[PDB]
Formats: structure tokens, sequence, C-alpha cells
């Protein structure tokens, strides 16, 4: 009745009995599978409340007890009085730490339970939500010894607009678009770094100028706050062994702070709930760097290593992507800033998936993103057949708000 | 109809040709399960027309004369035999098809340049192995490699399938050691064991050539010894690190997989083995850095002087790397066709542009199209794709034992 789940390398067998109480549906049917596609009242908002409730009283091992049945008819009680409910901070912890132990796209779950949850549901003015983000910027960052953390902002309301934080990131670096259709700086914030312009920032004009945050209030147009450039922590690339990289003059931030999804707790939605945690080296090596869509800079430092660039079978591509690796990993340790590499996180992650079984009886997971985008075949991952499906708590992507 | 996006161009396209999907997958709306590797004269008919009205729209002749009278010979043959036979243009236009269909093979820009051997009057193992040995010396031809398939006979009721019990014409032998390791390759212990059993005396070397199990329709499967001539073999040197030739790696030209199922208007062909020519990935990534492979990732990052007590060195990746570049090199100076995985993966990219035209759309697995190394630094990586079950077909089957 279950998916069978088969380990290649080692031969082992489970069967994922946790995909049987997968809470939506994904986009997938049995006449074609869209698994490699990014992006494919009070009753229901009852159910799915109770259903959380109850899991966070199995959490804690008092199921059935008298603080248990008190918080379901509390809860059932509000929602029938006042159409929504609110969390207890208690909840809110173990739903926020849930929703990143539910992330099919996370090869970072082995840390999940290690979660620092700052609850800023009081917060009323974009001032304030500035205020709430320097704060878990400078937590989060530690001077380079990283902390996992989360800030919740207050929940989706009726009569009300929501808080949203425009950028995809906490930190994201601009991209200008120029005449011939070239970019300079990141390819991938073109359009934030456009909003930002119209909405009365001075833009600079080089390659890792850091974007200032629109944070938007309910019922007001955003607003613009620069970060202070002592809250933002970067790193200087440079490679060991050759010694020219360093004068690419490349660098990228120590923060990996995602700010625009949505955070699902017990039918409740907060659409303001930035996440951090740290960096695997390949996002920024591999994707960030190498990406032909991005700062594609693969084919100069080739180049300036002196391969043969002029025919696909010297590998001068995979040659020059393993040393752009190889200077994020060394540049990172050198400033001391936190950072794992692919084949620590994969096999961190193959743990998880151990763990999981036994916890829970499977681990939704969704292979395309969980190995990595070099040596795929030289991770543990790669041969672990996965099952992905979506439990709740949960963190969802969400319409821009433009 | 699905909507694809390609997301390092930003380009987008609809499948239509899903809607067309035949047979079911393994995934429904609450779990995907894309990532696992393996999850009556009415129902005939009804393979047969589709297949029919297929083959005669792809030549531009629907509803002609020569069509209606096709389908008439088709339904006859049922109603009197209870099956029917392929016309040997039909069987070609069915194997390219089902090569087309792949969804987990990267090389199908090729597919309408196919050799078809049709051995459909096969009677006997012998008979067998001299059309496989006919195969092997045509689909080689010298190291410049000619893609082929060889058919025998359609499974029948009322008498047993022709098989070839090993997965591929060419596998090196894996022999189980007292300490429960294996010398040689472990993907083919199996196979070994039953090659030992049907009285071939083994070898003890780490790359010997297995010899074939043939089985005949009702027959125990017979031993044949493939003529080493026959089997070219190509020594691993890296163009710049000298001492990688002393290890003694070795690899084969020819893949030509045999152990697969090949389904036609609803016939179904057990017996059908194919080849093509490799990708370098295949032999340098998997076949010898796998660690349940040959495993030999880290006796090549010794001799390559590499820190092998820290991860963030990246010993791994540089060691495969220069494995896969010695495998390009080698191939390259034995001159044996042999394609990498950038020049695959674009040529990939082609071909499904084609497809979008002529067919609307086209099946395929991202996890096995996009390459074990460098998956990202290839095109395939940043484009969406749509798997699902096309006939004309290749599937999986069970083992004949
Ligand atoms: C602690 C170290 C962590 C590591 C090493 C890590 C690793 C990763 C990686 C490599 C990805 C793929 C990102 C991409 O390719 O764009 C990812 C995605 C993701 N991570 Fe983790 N992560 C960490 C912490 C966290 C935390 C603290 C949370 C939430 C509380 C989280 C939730 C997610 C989610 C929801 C995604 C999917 C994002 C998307 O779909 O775009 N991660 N993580
Ligand atoms: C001509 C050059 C060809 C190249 C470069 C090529 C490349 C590949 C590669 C890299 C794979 C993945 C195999 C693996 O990872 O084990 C594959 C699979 C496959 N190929 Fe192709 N191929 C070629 C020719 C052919 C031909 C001639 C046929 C059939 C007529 C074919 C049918 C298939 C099928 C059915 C699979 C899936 C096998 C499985 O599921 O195990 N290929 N191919
Ligand atoms: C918490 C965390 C830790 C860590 N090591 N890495 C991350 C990176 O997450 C970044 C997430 C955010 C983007 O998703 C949204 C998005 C938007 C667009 C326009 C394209 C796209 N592919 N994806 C891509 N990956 C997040
Ligand atoms: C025709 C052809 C061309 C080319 N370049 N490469 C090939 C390689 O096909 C080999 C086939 C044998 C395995 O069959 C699937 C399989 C079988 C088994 C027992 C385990 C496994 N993980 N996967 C994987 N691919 C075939
Ligand atoms: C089309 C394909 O799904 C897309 O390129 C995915 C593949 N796997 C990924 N995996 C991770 N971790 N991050 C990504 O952005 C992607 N992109
Ligand atoms: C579990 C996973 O599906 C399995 O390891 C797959 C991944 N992708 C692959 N891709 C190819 N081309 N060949 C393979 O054998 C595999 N193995
Ligand atoms: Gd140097
Ligand atoms: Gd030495
Ligand atoms: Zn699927």
């Amino acid at each position: 009745k279950f998916p069978r789940v088969k380990n290649w390398e080692v031969g082992s067998i489970t069967y994922d009995t946790l995909s049987a109480q997968a809470q939506q549906d994904g986009p997938c049917t049995p006449r074609r599978c869209l698994g490699s596609l990014v992006f494919p009242a009070p009753e229901q908002l009852l159910s799915q409340a109770r259903d959380f409730i109850n899991q966070y009283y199995s959490s804690i091992k008092r199921s059935g007890s008298q603080a248990h049945e008190q918080r379901l008819q509390e809860v059932e009680a509000e929602v029938a009085a006042t159409g929504t409910y609110q969390l207890r901070e208690s909840e809110l912890v173990f739903g926020a730490k849930q929703a990143w132990r539910n992330a099919p796209r996370c090869v970072g779950r082995i840390q999940w339970g290690k979660l620092q949850v700052f609850d800023a549901r009081d917060c009323r003015s974009a001032q304030e939500m500035f205020t709430y983000i320097c704060n878990h910027i400078k937590y989060a960052t530690n001077r380079g010894n990283l902390r996992s953390a989360i800030t919740v902002f207050p929940q989706r309301c009726p009569g009300r607009g929501d808080f949203r934080i425009w950028n995809s990131q906490l930190v994201r670096y601009a991209g200008y678009r120029q005449q011939d259709g070239s970019v300079r700086g990141d390819p991938a914030n073109v359009e934030i770094t456009e909003l930002c312009i119209q909405h009365g920032w001075t833009p600079g004009n080089g390659r890792f100028d850091v974007l200032p945050l629109l944070l938007q209030a309910p019922d007001e147009p955003p607003e613009l706050f620069l970060l202070p450039p002592e809250l933002v922590l970067e790193v200087p690339l440079e490679h060991p062994t050759l010694e020219w990289f360093a004068a690419l003059g490349l660098r990228w931030y120590a923060l990996p702070a995602v700010s625009n999804m949505l955070l699902e707790i017990g039918g409740l939605e907060f659409p303001a709930a930035p996440f951090s945690g740290w960096y695997m080296s390949t996002e920024i090596g591999t994707r960030n760097l190498c990406d032909p869509h991005r700062y594609n800079i693969l084919e100069d430092v080739a180049v300036c290593m002196d391969l043969d660039t002029r025919t696909t079978s010297s590998l001068w591509k995979d040659k020059a992507a393993v040393e752009i690796n190889v200077a994020v990993l060394h540049s990172y340790q050198l400033a001391k800033v936190t950072i794992v590499d692919h084949h620590a996180a994969t096999a961190s992650f193959m743990k998880h998936l151990e763990n999981e079984q036994k916890a829970r009886g499977g681990c939704p997971a969704d292979w395309a993103w969980i190995v990595p985008p070099i040596s795929g075949s030289l991770t543990p991952v790669f041969h672990q057949e996965m099952v992905n499906y979506f439990l709740s708590p949960a963190f969802r992507y969400q319409p821009d708000p433009w």
C-alpha cells in the first residue's frame, strides 16, 4: 500500500508510510510526472487547526491530557466566535520547526530541531519590521558563527492587508539592466532592483551592490530601508593556489535569508516570516557564480587557468567549476564564516532520512533539489530513491505583492 | 497541457503530447515517485490499430487505400491466429519509435539513425549467437560505432520466450570473495554465478568478459563464448598523469542492452538487444567511481596526492574529473566513438526543440537526463521536463530465472 523506497548504493529498502498523511495535492498524475517543475472556510480551518494541535500534543508526549483537550476546545470556540485563532508561543516555535522539517527541497534538515524563533506577531509598522529584521540578521550572523533563525510577523487577518517583504532574500545584490540587454551585477535581481529604484532608491553601478529592503505594512505602500553595511557580513573570494582569482573582485554574503515565502501552521498563514541558515558551498560556487543566467564566470576563470576552452572534451567547464567551489570553501573558512560543502551536507541528510524513518516512518524529499548541482553521483543522495509530498506545517511559495 | 519552462533562457512551451500517454506511471496527486528506478484479441486489436494508424500518419498516408488494407489485414490475422505479424517497414518504424519514446535516453537526437536487424526467423540458441555476433561486428565497426537493434521472434502463447540472460552483450565478471567483497564488477555477481553454474570456467581478473547465456524457447540457456577479436576494449590512460595507465583500468567499446522488452502494436519482443555508443560519464563517473561498482575514486585520489582527510578539499570531485578526462582521452586516442556529457546534453536540447515542433513535446526523465557530474553546468539541468509513457516502447522485464 505504501511506496517502497530503495537505496541503490547499499541495497537497503524502506516503506514511506508518512506519505499516506499528505495534506495537499502535488502536480503529478498517473498519466504524467511533473516532479521537475519549479513552480507547478471555518470547517476547513478547524480541521487543519485540530490536526496541528494534535501534532503539538503528540510531540511533547501529552496526547489525551487535560491540557490537550482544553486547547482543542479553546481553538474550536475561538474559531466559532472570531473566525480565526491565535497560536500559543510554544505552538509557534513547534510549528516553525515542523515547517522546516517538512520542507522537501531542503538538504540541511538534520538541523531542524535547532532553530531560534523570534515572535514578531505584535509588529505594527514597516519601521518596526525593519527593527525586527535587523535584529534577526545580527543574531543569525553572530560575527560569522551562523545560527539558524526565523522571525514571524503577524498572521493574515480579514479586514487588514498583509505584512510582506518584497525582496526574495534579506541580502541580494543589485542587477542593473544595460542597453545591449546585458546585466551588471546579479541578473536574478533585475526586477527587485527596478522596484527599489521606482520607489526612490539611488542605484549604484557595481556588481555587488547590496539592495535596500522594500517592507510592506498592512494597507500601506512598501517603504524603503537601507541595511547598515556593518550589518551585512560579506566574504571576499580568493583561491588558495590560483593567485589571480582574488583579482576578479568577487565576493558573496554570509547569510542566506529567504524572505518571500509563506509560513502555514494549523490553517493560519504568515505571509511574512523570513528564515535563515548557512550556505552550502555549491549554492554560491556552482549556481550563483557559474549559472549562465547568473554571474556566469566560468569561461573567464577557465581562460585564466589556461584551459583549452576550444573543445568540450577537455572538461574545462568541470575543472573550472571545481576550482571556483574550492575558492568559496577556502574563502568562507578563512573569513571564519560558517559554510558546509556538498559532501558533508548530503552525508548529514542521509542521517536525517534515517532518523526520520524511525521517528515518522518517512521523509518528504525532492530528489532534483536534494542532489547537488556538481558531482551528483559522488554524493550518497544520488543513489537514494525519494518520495515527494506535502505535509503541514509548511513553507510555501506565494505571489509577489506587486 | 503542462506548461514547461527553461530557466536559463526563460522560454516556455506546452507539452500537448503528454495527453496521448497510454500507460500510467507511478505518481499520484498525493505523492511523486519520479525518482524511483523500478516502480485478449480485443485489447491486442486496439493496440494494433493505434500503432497502424500512427505509422500511416507518419508517412502521410492516413485514410489511404493502403492504410485501410493494412487495418483489414491485421484484423484478419488476429481473428484467425490470435496474433499478427509486422511488415518489415513497420518493424523498423516501431523500433525507432521505441527509442524516440524512451524518457531516460539522452542520446535521442540520433533516433532516426538505427540499423534494424530482423531475426524473427531465428530458431535456435546457436542461431541466436550468430545474429548477436553479426550485430556486434556491425555496431562496433572497428571503433566507428553504429546504432543497431536485432529483433528476435515475438512472444506467443503456448511457447516460451527467447531471452538473453545477460543484462548487456558485454559485461565484466564479478567474483564473490571469501570476506564478502568482490573482484571485478559488483553489478554482475549474479550473472557471473549463473554462468559458472552452467559450466563456465571462471577467470580471476578484474575485467574478464562474461560468456553469453542464450535461451531458445522452452530450453535451458546455452553458454556461448564471445570471440575476443569481436569485443573491442579500450585501455585507460591519462594525457598528463603518466601513472594512470599503470592502474590497468579498461572498458569496452559497445554499450549493448540485452534484457529489455520491445513492445510494438501490442506485440512483445522479449529479446531485442540494442546498442549505441557511450557517453563518457557512464564509464568514468558511474561504472568506475560508484561505491557499489569498481569504486576506484579513492585509489586515484591517492595517486594524485590529494588531501583525502577533509571533504572540503573537494578531492572526490577532482579525482572524478580526471577519471572522466582519462576515459575521453583514451577512447579518442583509440578511435572509438564516445561523447562527453556537455556535447550530449547540448544535442538533447536540440532534440527537445525538434520534438516540440514535430509532436508537441517529448517524454523525458529529468533525474536520468542530467549527467552524474557537473549537472548544472549542462543546459538540461535548467530545463523542466514532463515524464510519461508512449508506445512503441522499451520496457523493463523480470529476469528469466
Ligand atoms: C542550517 C543550514 C541550512 C542549509 C545548509 C540549508 C540548505 C539548503 C539548500 C542547499 C537549499 C536549496 C536552495 C536553492 O537551491 O536555492 C535549501 C532550500 C530550502 N531550505 Fe534549507 N538550509 C538550511 C537551513 C534552513 C532553515 C533554517 C530553513 C527554515 C526554517 C530552511 C528551509 C528551506 C526551504 C523552505 C527551502 C526551499 C526553498 C525554495 O523552494 O526555493 N533551510 N536549503
Ligand atoms: C547512439 C548513442 C546513444 C547514447 C549517447 C545514449 C545515451 C544514453 C545514456 C547516457 C543513458 C543512461 C544509461 C544509464 O545511465 O545507465 C541511456 C539510456 C537508454 N537508452 Fe540511450 N544512448 C544511445 C543510443 C541508444 C539506442 C540506439 C537505443 C535503442 C534503440 C537507446 C535506448 C535507451 C534506453 C531504452 C535507455 C534506458 C535504459 C534503462 O532504463 O536502463 N539508446 N542512453
Ligand atoms: C534558508 C536557506 C539556507 C540555504 N543554505 N539556502 C537557501 C537558499 O534558498 C533560496 C531559494 C529561493 C529561490 O526560490 C524562489 C525562486 C524565484 C525565482 C524567480 C526562481 C527560482 N528558481 N526560485 C531559489 N532558492 C535558504
Ligand atoms: C543503448 C545504450 C547506450 C548508452 N550510451 N548507454 C546505455 C546504458 O544502458 C545501461 C542500462 C542498464 C541499467 O538498467 C537499469 C538498472 C538496472 C539495475 C539492475 C539497477 C539499476 N540501478 N538500474 C541502467 N541502464 C545503453
Ligand atoms: C528545471 C529544474 O527543476 C531546476 O533547474 C531545478 C533543478 N534542481 C534544483 N535544485 C536546487 N537545489 N536548486 C535549484 O534551483 C534547482 N533547480
Ligand atoms: C535513485 C535514483 O533515481 C537513481 O540513483 C538514478 C538517478 N539518475 C540516474 N541517471 C542515469 N542516467 N542513470 C542512473 O542509473 C541513474 N540512477
Ligand atoms: Gd599558483
Ligand atoms: Gd609519490
Ligand atoms: Zn512525479
